[PDB]
């Protein structure tokens, strides 16, 4: 019965606008921790262009069809009966446009 531990924390990433953005972690703990993702501190929910996927101990956030507005600080939080643990990364979206 241990708190959650990030074996693999999220990494910063640089993406061109429109490409797929991914953030990945590996987490362990008993009971199996639950994963949540935040953008500049606000909870993200699954939708057509955000996928919350997992496989075993691995979790990923997948952002399809990125727009400049998706640039910012993404936080992974893992939670179980014995604690809560976070890690964060910066997603930079290199964009082209006109005012």
């Amino acid at each position: 019965g241990t708190g959650p531990i990030f074996i693999k924390e999220v990494s910063n990433a640089d993406i061109s606008m429109g490409d797929v953005a991914t953030l990945s972690v590996t987490v362990i703990g008993i009971p199996k921790p639950k994963i949540q993702w935040f953008f500049n501190g606000v909870l993200l929910t699954p939708s057509a262009d955000y996928k919350f996927v997992f496989d075993g101990d691995d979790h990923s956030l997948i952002i399809l069809f990125t727009k400049l507005e998706d640039e910012g600080e993404y936080t992974c939080m893992a939670s179980n009966d014995y604690g809560k643990t976070i890690c964060s990364a910066y997603l930079k979206i290199n964009s082209k446009g006109e005012g």
